[PDB]
C-alpha cells in the first residue's frame, strides 16, 4: 500500500478537458477496485472559488465538509464514489495564505522565505494531505505548460517525482494535435513544442493524451511515441465526443488503464464498465422529447448551473427521455411577461443571491403553480415559490426576503436573527455542506426518496420565517422536509397539482448519470407525463 | 529608393500557406505600382529540388533561367509578374555548399568558420542578392520558429533588421489560433508562446497573420495586439478560403497593405484588385462542367502536378467551365484496363521519370486516340503518344524510350548520344528552363497560341529520335513545333481527332490565373465540346 | 564486450579544460586495464584544421595515419596510449559534406534531407566509427551548452543515449563555479542556468565536473548535487592547477572513476597512477635550471607551438632540468639584430610556411651555429639551418627556398618537381603522418635515438634540394637521416658544435611526459652542459 501519484498537465491551449480526462481514468482505475481520488491546483490567486462570480467561473461547487471549490469536483464525484473535500482543490493564493500565516506564527524561525523551497513545500504537503491512504491520486495541474502562473506548481510536483520515484509516479500530459485542412493531416509540431517547455522545467511526460477534432492516427501517434522517447502504447489518441460518459471506454480500449497498473506494479481484475456503458446506451435511446424552462439570472454562462444541466440530463437516462434545456432570463419574464414560458413541459427555478430577476422567477412560479406545470425550486427557486404563494393565495400582499427589500411588512424569507411577524414582533451565518432533512410523512419527496431521512447539501444565509409560515401552511401550502433545533423548512410542496416541488439544499450535487437523483428522475417523468397530456 | 524587405516567419505548424499569404501581399502592393519580389530560404540540406522526388517535396518548380526550384516559386508567379530566378529560391544546403567551397579553396585566410558570423552572412548575401533593386522584398522563412533547422536564417534576417533599420525592415509572423468545440472560441496561446520563441531568438513581429478554420474575432486580435505590443490594425484575420484568389482583397480590406506602405514610407495610389476581382468572378460564375483525368505515376501527392492542377483551373475560368479534375493512377490502367478511363471528357498524361507505370499511360494515350476523346501530354506524356502512333499506326512493334528499354529494336524517344534507327545504324544533358520554339503553319497549335515562336519552360533528357520520326511521320502523325540547330521535336499532333496535342516542355509553369494559357484553354474547350456531344 | 560512451559537454564558458578533463579521465582508465579512446566533435564549418591558421586555432596536430586535427589530440595522446587517427576529430563542416556528397551522388533516393534525422545520422555514424571496439569512449563536444552551432551534436548524442541505454551512457558536464570576492563564496547560479539549458534539449547530466580557481566545497558540491539530481560523488571539484600532470590524482581520489566502472558495471582493479606521481616528482624537484629561447612567427598565440612547448618540459623531467621558454619574436631578429638573442642555454625554431620572419630565423640559426650555443630546427627550422649553412660557409650566395624566393641562384630547399642547380640543369604534395627515417651510423641523433631506423611525423612540402645537397656537403654540413626511394633529408647536424642537429619531421609530435622524446632530452641535457659552462 505506496500511493501512486498521476501528475496531469495541459499544453498547447487551457481547454483540453484536463478535468474530464483525470475524472474518466480514475472511473476506470476504480472499475478494477482501486481506492482513486482527484485534486485540482488553481494557478489563480482567488483564497478559493467563493467569491468567484458565477458569471466569470461558473458553479460554486460544495462538498459535503462545505468547502466552496470549482465545478471540476463535480466531475469528479460524478465519475468515482470517493467524496471530495477542502483538500481536493487548492489556489496559489490559499498556498501564499498559509506561507504567510506560517511566518507570522514564526515557523520559519527568521529564515528568508522563498518560491523554493517555501512555496513548492507548501503545495508538496497539501499534494500528500488529500493524496495518502489512497491507491493512486491523480492530480491536476491548472493551466498551461510554458505559462509562468503554474511553474511553482510543476516545480513542486517534479520534487515529488523524485523523492517517491518513477515505481509510484506518471506525468500524464494533454496536448492539441489540430487538424490542417491545407495538408489533410493532423499536426505534431505544437506537442514538440509544448513537450520541449515540461523538459526546459524537468519534467518528462510518461504519457501523452492527444485531443484532435478527430481520431490521432497510429502514424502520428508513433511520431510523438519516438520524438517524447515512450512506448507507443502511452500514446492515447482522446478526439471530441459528443458524451463525455463515452470517454472511460475510449481510454480503456487503447489500454491506458493496464499502462497504469504495469507501471505501478498493481495487480487488479479488468475494469467492469458495464454502468458506463448503460449510461451511453440510455442516452443514445430515448423514448420520446420533453422541452424543460431553468428561469435564472445567470444564463449568459451556462457553467453557471453546470451540476443543475447534469442532474437534468441524469433525469433523462432514468425516464429514457430527452431533455431539451431551455435557458430562459428570468428578467425577460419581468419585461416581455408569461408569453415566453410557453411551450414548456416543466420550469426549474435554480440557485441565486441579489434581487436582479427576482421578481421574473416569482411570476415564473406563479405561472407553473396555476397553469399545473411541472415545478422544480432549488433554494432561490424555493424562496420565490414561498413567496408566490404567500402573495397570490395566503393574501399576504408584498410578501418578500428581507435580502431584496429588508423592510417588507411579510418577510416570509429572512436571516434567523430577523424572523418578525407582521405586526413587528419577534421570538423569545452561510450554512454550507452535508445536513440531514427529515422528511414529512404521506409527502411526495418522502415517497420518492424512499426514506425517513436524507443528507442533501447547502449554501445560502436566508431561511423561511417560521413566524409567518402557520398562515401560508393554513392557506394550502405543505412543509415537505425540515432540519436541525430551530425546525428550519427545507422542503415545500403545492399539493393540488401534478408535481410542484422546491427545496432549500441543492440536489444537483448529489446527482451522478449512474444513480441518478430521486427529485430529477420524478421531475422528468412528470416532464414527460405533462407532455403526453398535450 | 531604399529597399524594403518583409520577413514572412510561421509559428505553431508548417502548413499556415508562408508562400499564399506571402505571394498574395506581394499582388496588392503590384497593384499599387510597386517594384515587388518574393524568395523562399528552404532549411533543408538538399542543395536544391532538383534531387528531391515529387511524392516527397511536390512539383521540381523551373524558372526561366532553367533553375530547379520549390513549387512556392510557381505560387509567387501566379500572383506577381516579376520573373523568379536562381536567386528567389536557395537552401542551407547551398549555403553550406557556397561557404564549404569558400573555405577549401581559402577566402576565409585562415580564419576558423563559424555559423556566426560566417553562415549567417552567407545567408545575408543571397537575401541582398535576390532582394536588391526592388521596392519591397517578401523573404519567406520556411519551417516553424523554435525548431533548430531554421536558427541561422532566423540570425540572419535579425542582423539584417538591425543594420537596415525599423524605416525599411518588417517582422510579419503567421500563427495558428485554433478554434476549441469545449470553449466555442478560437484560442491565442500558442500565438502567444509562438512569439516567445521569436523573442528568445532577437526577434519582434510587426505584424500578426492569424490562421484559422474561421475568423479570428476583434477581440481576440485585441488580445494578440496587447501581448505582441502591436497596433490593433497589424494583426490580421486570415480564415481558411474555397479560392487563393480572395486572400488578396481579404488583406487588403483589413488594410494590411496601407500599413506596410505606411511603416516603409511608400507614397503609392490606392490598390486596384479588379484582375482578381473578375478572376473570382470568373471562377464563381461557370456556364457548364467537365471531368478531366489526369493520368500519371506521382497522383498518392497532388502537389506534385501542382501547375498542372492550377493550369486546368485557368483554362476553365478562360471557357467558363467548371473542371472536376480526377487524377487516376497509370499503373490502375496496367492492372484493371481501360475500364478506369470511362467518363471523363478528357485526358491529359504529364510529366514523369522511370518505367513505372509508363506502359499504362501508352495505354491510355491510345484510348483518348483510338476513342477521340481530348488529349494533352506534357513531357513523359508526349512520349507514350510518339510510342502509342510508333507501335499501332506505324507497325513499329514494341517500340519504346532508352531511358525504360535501352536495347529496344524501335528507339522512338532517346538521348541524342543514344540516336540509332532500327538497324542500329547511326548519323556522323538535362534541357532546363526558357527556349524559343518555331511552330509549324497549319498546326493547332500555331492557331492556338496565335504566333509563329513561342518561348516555354524545358525539365527532360531524353528527345524525339529524328532518324525513326520520318516513318511515324508517313504514319499520319504532325510535327507542330521544333527547337535549336538539332531541330529537336517540341509538340506533336494527330490531325484526324478532335483535339490531341503534345508537347516537350512544360506548359503549367508559364499559366497564371489572370492571363491563362493558349493551349490549357484550348483543351478545356475541347473537353467541353466533347462533353456536350455525348 | 559492450561499448561505453561518456558525452564531454561544457556550459558557463568555452575554456573550461574539456579536452584536458577527458584525457585525464582516460589516463585513470587506462590505468585499470580498460581499452579506452577519446574523439573531438568541433562545431567549426572548416572541413578539417589544414586551414586554419596557427594564431586562430592554434598548432595544427598530425596523427599517425597524416590526419590534421585539432591540438586536443596532442592532449588525447599525451594522456593515453591509445593512438589517434582521422576518426577521433570531426568538424560540422566535414558532416556536412559527408551529406551533401551522399545527396547530390544519390543515396538518399529522393527523400528530403533534414537536420533531423539526416545530419544528426551522420553525427551518430561518425562517434561510432571512433568509438566501436573500445570498452570505453569519451566524447569531446566542442563550444558551450545553448549556443545554436552545438545544437545538432547534443541531439545526436541524446539519440545514442536512448539507442544504447543509461547502462552504457553518461552525461559529463563541465561548468564554471565562479569566485565572488562580495560574497566569499563559489557561486552555483551559472551552473544552475545551464543544466537548465541541457535538460531544454533532453539531456540530463549524470555527473558535474565543477570549474573554478579553487576547491567548490561540499556545501556547495551538496546544492549542486540536489538541483542536478545526481549523487553527491557524481559532482567533482576541479580546482585550477600548476600541473595537468596531478588532474587524473584530484579525479581519481573523488572516486570519479570508481562511480564510471560502476555505472558502466566494469569490474577492474583500482588505477595504479605511479607513472603520473613519477612525472608529478621530476616536474617538483629539478637539479637545475635553462633558458631555451624558442624563434618563430607565431609567437603571438603560444598554443601554435603546443606540442612544442610540451616536449622541451617534457625534456626538462627527464634530465630534472626546470626549462624557461622565452618566445621570441623572428622579426625582432630582423629589426633589433641578435642583441634579442643574448641569455639563451639553447635555441629552438619551430616550424612554419610564408617568408615573413624567416631571415630573422636563418640569422638566429647562423648566431647559434657560430657562437656554440645548442640548436633544434623543426620542418622550416631546418631549411633556415640548410640555408644559413649553404649562405655562410658553403658560399652560395643569396640561397633560399623556392617557397620564399621561387628564382633563387641556389635553391637548396624546394618542391622535389623544382629542383634546379645554379646553372638551372635539372635530373632525368604535402607529405602527411608518420614515416620511417634511415639515421645514418656516427651521427649525434643515431646515439640519441638509440635504433638505425626511427618513425615521426611530418607536415610539409619542400624538401632539401639534393642537386645542392653535396656541395653542402663538402663545406662539412653533415646528413643524419634519410626516407624513401628518392633519399630525402630528413636530419642535418653541424659536427663542429656541442649539440646542433635539425630534421624536416615534427618530433614534438611524439614526445609524452611519461616516455619523454631522445632527441627533446638530448637537447635540454645539451643547453644544461651550455649554462654550466658559462
Ligand atoms: N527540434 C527540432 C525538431 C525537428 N526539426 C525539423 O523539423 C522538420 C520537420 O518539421 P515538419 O515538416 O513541420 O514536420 P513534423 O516535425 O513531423 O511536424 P507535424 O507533425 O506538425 O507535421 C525536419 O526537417 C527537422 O529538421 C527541427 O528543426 N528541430
Ligand atoms: N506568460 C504568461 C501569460 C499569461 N499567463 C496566465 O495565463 C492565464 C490566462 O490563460 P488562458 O486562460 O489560457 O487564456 P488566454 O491567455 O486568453 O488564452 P486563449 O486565448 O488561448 O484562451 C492568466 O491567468 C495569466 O496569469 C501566464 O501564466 N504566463
Ligand atoms: N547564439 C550563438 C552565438 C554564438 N555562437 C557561436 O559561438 C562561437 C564563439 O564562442 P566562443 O569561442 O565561446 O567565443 P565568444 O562568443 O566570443 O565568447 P567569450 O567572450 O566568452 O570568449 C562561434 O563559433 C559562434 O558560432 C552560437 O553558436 N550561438
Amino acid at each position: 500500500m505506496t500511493t501512486n501519484y498521476i501528475f496531469v498537465t495541459g499544453g498547447v491551449v487551457s481547454s483540453l478537458g484536463k478535468g474530464i480526462a483525470a475524472a474518466s481514468l480514475a472511473a476506470i482505475l476504480e472499475a478494477r477496485g482501486l481506492n482513486v481520488t482527484i485534486m485540482k491546483l488553481d494557478p489563480y490567486i482567488n483564497v478559493d472559488p467563493g467569491t468567484m462570480s458565477p458569471i466569470q467561473h461558473g458553479e460554486v461547487f460544495v462538498t459535503e465538509d462545505g468547502a466552496e471549490t470549482d465545478l471540476d469536483l463535480g466531475h469528479y464525484e460524478r465519475f468515482i464514489r470517493t467524496k471530495m473535500s477542502r483538500r481536493n482543490n487548492f489556489t496559489t493564493g490559499r498556498i501564499y495564505s498559509d506561507v504567510l500565516r506560517k511566518e507570522r506564527r514564526g515557523d520559519y524561525l527568521g529564515a528568508t522565505v522563498q518560491v523554493i523551497p517555501h512555496i513548492t513545500n507548501a503545495i508538496k504537503e497539501r499534494v500528500l494531505e488529500g493524496g495518502e491512504g489512497h491507491d493512486v491520486v491523480l492530480v491536476e495541474i491548472g493551466g498551461t505548460v510554458g505559462d509562468i502562473e503554474s511553474l511553482p506548481f510543476l516545480e513542486a510536483i517534479r520534487q515529488m517525482a523524485v523523492e517517491i520515484g518513477r515505481e509510484h509516479t506518471l506525468f500524464m500530459h494533454l496536448t492539441l494535435v489540430p487538424y490542417m485542412a491545407a495538408s489533410g493531416e493532423v499536426k505534431t509540431k505544437p506537442t514538440q513544442h509544448s513537450v520541449k517547455e515540461l523538459l526546459s522545467i524537468g519534467i518528462q511526460p510518461d504519457i501523452l493524451i492527444c485531443r484532435s477534432d478527430r481520431a490521432v492516427p497510429a502514424n502520428e501517434r508513433a511520431k510523438i511515441a519516438l520524438f517524447c522517447n515512450v512506448p507507443e502504447k502511452a500514446v492515447i489518441s482522446l478526439k471530441d465526443v459528443d458524451s463525455i460518459y463515452k470517454i472511460p471506454g475510449l481510454l480503456k480500449s487503447q489500454g491506458l488503464d493496464d499502462y497504469i497498473c504495469k507501471r505501478f506494479s498493481l495487480n487488479c481484475p479488468e475494469a467492469n464498465l458495464s454502468e458506463w456503458e448503460q449510461v451511453i446506451f440510455e442516452e443514445a435511446n430515448p423514448v420520446s422529447e420533453v422541452t424543460i424552462g431553468m428561469v435564472g439570472k445567470y444564463i449568459e454562462l451556462p457553467d453557471a448551473y453546470k451540476s443543475v444541466i447534469e442532474a437534468l440530463k441524469h433525469g433523462g437516462l432514468k425516464n429514457r427521455v430527452s431533455v431539451n434545456i431551455k435557458l430562459i432570463d428570468s428578467q425577460d419574464v419581468e419585461t416581455r411577461g408569461v408569453e415566453i414560458l410557453k411551450g414548456l413541459d416543466a420550469i426549474l427555478v435554480p440557485g441565486g443571491f441579489g434581487y436582479r430577476g427576482v421578481e421574473g422567477m416569482i411570476t415564473t412560479a406563479r405561472f407553473a403553480r396555476e397553469n399545473n406545470i411541472p415545478y422544480l425550486g432549488i433554494c432561490l427557486g424555493m424562496q420565490v415559490a414561498l413567496i408566490d404563494y404567500a402573495r397570490h393565495v395566503a393574501n399576504m400582499e408584498n410578501a418578500n426576503s428581507t435580502e431584496f427589500v429588508p423592510d417588507c411588512k411579510y418577510p416570509v424569507v429572512a436571516l434567523i436573527t430577523e424572523w418578525r411577524d407582521e405586526n413587528g414582533n419577534v421570538e423569545v451565518t452561510m450554512r454550507l455542506g452535508a445536513q440531514q432533512c427529515q422528511l414529512v410523512d404521506d409527502s411526495l419527496v418522502r415517497q420518492l426518496y424512499n426514506a425517513p431521512t436524507i443528507v442533501e447539501r447547502h449554501r445560502h444565509r436566508y431561511e423561511v420565517n417560521n413566524m409567518l409560515l402557520k398562515q401560508i401552511e393554513d392557506a394550502g401550502l405543505r412543509v415537505a422536509g425540515r432540519s436541525g433545533d430551530d425546525q428550519l423548512v427545507e422542503i415545500i410542496e403545492v399539493p393540488n397539482h401534478p408535481w410542484f416541488v422546491a427545496c432549500q439544499f441543492h440536489p444537483e450535487f448529489t446527482s451522478t448519470p449512474r444513480d441518478g437523483h430521486p427529485l430529477f428522475a420524478g421531475f422528468v417523468k412528470a416532464a414527460s407525463e405533462f407532455q403526453k397530456r398535450q
